[PDB]
């Protein structure tokens, strides 16, 4: 495929490298095309790259709800989430980018996704403690709120600390995992 | 001296350009020094601003010291130790700087190793509340120095995840935070 061609490097790339890091040009060197690609379909290079985080995120939450059902109760799944967050090749790769990314086009008027691919970044979360509250496993009021905390905490476990041993990570993450869990009932 | 007028006008530089676009160079003539001095100084840009880096935290330890005073607890060290982390870095001006250097170096071991022990003078501020908590029954850790690293990364997770929301929430937020997980903990 092509566009499908382009978008492969350029997650490649934005992985590799930066989103700064890797330009318009270096893609289509690669990827192997001209100019005239990157305009119905992607427009700005800003626009390929939300592409690729609509993409990769929406992988991840697919390959989430196809592994969920391993943990039976939702205390399980959220400890659950947070490990597999760890391991994935999906969205998680591309922290680093998309921090770069936010903190140099934060200015345009299309932060209009990055509060809409927020949506779905703490769905899980949403669903996990909503679902929770049905099951009397916990008692949440602020969900939405406490969805957000969880989500920005565990990426953060997992993006700044993506410099050592995996097992160590996945240590961490549960012992985060249960003290947060813990801190809610 | 000299030493120190490099670092101040390549902090300078890095804050109104930005990592990538400063030159040792520029660094040289404005700080009126020479390539040579600069090379026997910190060798790199890379690690020119690896020291700067160093600097900014000690600096940052420094103010902690003074601001703790204003919380009488350890509870409380904790509550105020996430906000000034959120709060300032709001308006940090090398943070576009480190973002730019961070992930564009977060894959040479050179420099990633250097940087670990930077934020683990960062971490310490957590293993100190948290064994000082101990020491005062205000909680119970076994694992302070596991505690610590996710406290620490945690914390950073909403500062640098959660940019696209007004301050007040921000902080609500992370205030809301400090309140689960030092829940967790009894």
């Amino acid at each position: 495929n092509l566009k499908d061609k382009i978008l492969g490097v350029a997650k490649e790339l934005f992985i590799k490298n930066g989103y700064n890091a890797t330009t318009t040009g270096e893609i289509v060197k690669l990827s192997e095309s001209s100019k005239g690609n990157l305009y119905y379909h992607f427009k700005t290079k800003e626009n390929l790259f939300l592409e690729i985080l609509n993409i990769e995120e929406s992988k991840w939450q697919e390959q989430w709800k196809k592994e969920q059902i391993k943990a039976k109760t939702n205390r399980e799944k959220f400890y659950l989430y947070n490990e597999l967050s760890l391991t994935t090749e999906y969205y998680y790769p591309l922290q680093n980018a998309i921090i770069e990314f936010y903190t140099e086009y934060y200015k345009t008027n299309s932060n209009e996704k990055m509060n809409k691919l927020e949506n779905k970044y703490i769905d899980a979360y949403h669903v996990i403690f909503k679902e929770g509250n049905l099951n009397g496993e916990w008692s949440i009021n602020d969900v939405n709120a406490v969805s957000k905390i969880a989500a920005n905490a565990v990426n953060g476990i997992v993006t700044f600390t993506h410099e050592q041993n995996i097992n160590e990570r996945i240590k961490l993450m549960n012992k985060f995992s249960q003290i947060f869990l813990n801190g809610l009932s």
